[PDB]
């Protein structure tokens, strides 16, 4: 559950 903390750096995961 870490796919909208692209909020910051949409590349980093």
């Amino acid at each position: 559950y870490g796919g909208f903390l692209r909020r910051i750096r949409p590349k980093l995961k």
